[PDB]
């Protein structure tokens, strides 16, 4: 069923992809490369007396904290629902080998009996309403650039003035760009205007994973995590073989002469892709529009802040069900690219934006090394984009793209098994739009709160009501998709976006509370994904700006869970075993020296100004800015602390490139 064209690195077409530059000839060349990562400023994460604190810590709190998650997956009493195994990896160290990315997932879905479009009418009205609702009435703003962050293909710039001069040129050029792929001159395009080329394969840790302690053993076993090898990602699964990567860190004493302490394994390492510039530039100047839209209008559903905002929409449910999607961007259908695309058109949307739209969700992936002596390949032909990979990360709207697909696949799984009642209301697409608007907005009997492959789904007094508890019986059963589109089954403790939905004795949403996970307050303090990169003078660019300010935000953020004083004082005693030190001490003088360090990046903020105008938002984000990219948005964050991680292209450019895509 059509093996992928795979090109080496020797070859024009991979060369093309890397500018004759020095930056972007490492990229293309970069062999594979693991280390300890600095986990704060003079501590590795391979320490001994580090791995000695994990062990205890995490042995102890297991112990003392069993998974409080009932039947149903709905977490209950001390707000915990697995191990705390999770924190026993060799930080920098990944599993051998990575995935190879899928070419194609066509079989992938239909193996796992997925439609290959929408089933009915009624869906095909609904997904095509989500497209009117999202993308209709846009207002422009300001194309807003991470600081520090990669053009990728072809140039590899971070630097800010040159990423500024990229977008502007590409919103620019992008209509002459777009009608080069509307005739199939996607070479001239690329050539021209650096507008397709292919994605830049980077893998990224997963921190922590699924540990389990044999009780018969007493040795720990780490989750297995398949892997697709060369030929099976080009023929789509058709050759070649999966298999479980090795996770197995003996080889650090052999390799690198690091002590390997019992039950320690290699991070798990999740692909990522990095897009090229120019062409999400143009991708990101409407996307960013429409999340504005989706979290204004549609707030109900799709904006989310605190414990609090996600709380008092959920009290207000009979029941609420807590979703879990089986690997979400890898199954995300083509189809509902080319349905988005079509739509798009049909509403009067510039053919030339939709077609750059369209390459951007088709393009080749250049992978550079999933294990050493592997990778240096192109999987694609970047002459004529046609890949099936699903959703690809890098991509300029990727969010809104699992938010479209799911929150209609949700919407469905509710119509089909809790609501036929409502299937009378959606006869055409202004009904289908109308019923869509009242739905987003929490004002119908079934309701959702949803983000990409995260959502809980509700059901307040009525008619669905019953029919929702056979659905959430359904899902306990396991037995039987409760969608043709994506493949769902409950959540083993039910958490959205973060936070953990803590219910009582009466299993209700009426009396159940949002708490902070105390897993993540350990995954994030213990295990974090990046060293602290001491080496970047700007301290903007690097992944973890101010780690030290997290301390600051900690009891906002964890202090309702049942056992945050618990696993401080346990933290606490096992520092002190370890590490001869007061953890709360070292947390205090690190708290101060980022307080200060801040000072110089905030412009309002004087020589010694102190954290009294930040929000505890501010705090985990100027910590971890990922959290900007899965968690939050733009308007959660302080304006003047979006500026320390944002630099804009002026809006009266993106104003001028949005009035040419748009409708009349
Ligand atoms: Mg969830």
């Amino acid at each position: 069923p059509r093996r992928a064209p795979a090109f080496p690195l020797s070859d024009i077409k991979a060369q093309m992809l890397f500018a004759n530059n020095i930056k972007a000839q490492q990229a293309s060349k970069r062999s594979f490369k693991e280390g300890a990562i600095e986990t704060y400023e003079g501590l590795l994460s391979v320490d001994p007396r580090f791995l000695s604190f994990k062990n205890e810590l995490s042995r102890y709190l297991t112990d003392h904290f069993p998974a409080n998650v009932d039947e149903y997956g709905r977490v209950y009493g001390n707000g915990v629902r697995t191990n705390f195994f999770g924190m026993r990896h060799m930080n920098g160290f990944p599993m051998i080998p990575a995935t190879w990315p899928l070419a194609s997932n066509l079989k992938k879905r239909a193996d796992a009996d997925l439609a290959d479009g929408p089933v009915s009418e009624r869906d095909n009205l609904l997904f095509r309403a989500a497209v009117r609702l999202m993308f209709s009435d846009l207002e422009p703003v300001p194309l807003k650039i991470r600081k520090g962050s990669s053009t990728c293909i072809p140039y590899f710039s971070n630097d800010m003035g040159t990423k500024i001069e990229i977008a502007e040129r590409a919103l620019e050029k992008a209509e002459e760009a777009g009608n080069l792929m509307l005739q199939g001159k996607f070479d001239d395009a690329y050539q021209l205007h650096q507008m397709g080329g292919a994605y830049y394969v980077v893998y990224r840790a997963q921190s922590t994973d699924a540990i389990t302690l044999d009780p018969k053993t007493g040795k720990f076993v780490s989750k297995d995590r398949m892997v697709a090898d060369f030929e099976y990602a080009v023929t789509g699964g058709e050759q070649g073989s999966l298999f479980a990567a090795s996770k197995d860190a003996s080889r650090l004493k052999e390799q690198y002469g690091i002590d390997v302490p019992d039950g320690f394994f290699c991070e798990r390492r999740r692909t990522a892709m990095g897009g090229p510039f120019a062409l999400n530039a143009p991708i990101m100047a409407v996307a960013q529009p429409v999340r504005n839209k989706i979290y204004s209008k549609y707030a109900y559903t799709f904006h989310h802040t605190t414990r609090l905002n996600k709380e008092e929409k959920v009290k207000e449910w009979s029941l609420c069900v807590a979703t879990d999607v089986s690997d979400h961007d890898t199954f995300w259908p083509g189809w509902l690219r080319d349905l988005i695309c079509d739509e798009l058109l049909n509403m009067g949307y510039a053919p030339w934006w939709v077609k750059l739209f369209e390459t951007s969700l088709k393009l080749p992936v250049y992978v550079g090394a999933p294990a050493p002596e592997q990778g240096h390949t192109l999987l694609g032909d970047p002459s004529n984009p046609d890949l099936e990979v699903g959703l690809s990360s890098g991509q300029g709207a990727t969010d809104l793209m699992g938010t479209l697909l799911m929150s209609i696949t949700y919407l469905v799984m509710q119509l089909d098994h809790t609501a036929p009642h409502l299937n009378s209301r959606i006869k055409d697409m202004p009904s289908a739009c109308r019923f869509l608007d009242s739905y987003w907005q929490g004002h119908e009997e079934i309701r959702q709160i949803s983000k990409s492959d995260d959502a809980m789904l509700g059901w307040t007094k009525g008619r669905a009501l019953v029919g929702g508890h056979r659905l959430f019986e359904m899902l306990k059963e396991g037995k039987v998709n409760p969608s043709p589109y994506m493949k769902i089954s409950y959540e083993h403790g039910g958490a959205f976006l973060g936070d953990i939905l803590l219910y009582d004795s009466r299993r209700e949403p009426g009396s159940a509370i949002f708490v902070g996970n105390i897993n993540s307050m350990l995954n994030n303090q213990f295990s974090p994904e990046y060293g602290v990169q001491s080496g970047v003078r700007d301290r903007s660019k690097r992944k973890r700006p101010f780690p030290g300010l997290a301390w600051a935000s900690m009891k906002d953020t964890y202090g309702a869970c049942p056992i945050y004083s618990d696993v401080l004082e346990a933290i606490e005693r096992c520092w002190w075993n370890a590490f001869g030190e007061s953890y709360r001490a070292y947390r205090e003088d690190m708290l101060k020296r980022d307080t200060l360090e801040l000072s110089r990046y905030v412009a309002s903020m004087a020589r010694q100004a102190g954290l009294a105008e930040l929000t505890p938002i501010d705090l985990e984000v100027l910590a971890d800015p990922n959290k900007l990219q899965y968690k939050w948005t733009q308007a959660d964050v302080s304006a003047n602390i979006h500026e320390v991680l944002m630099h804009g292209v002026s809006v009266e450019k993106t104003e001028r490139f949005l009035r040419s895509v748009m409708p009349r």
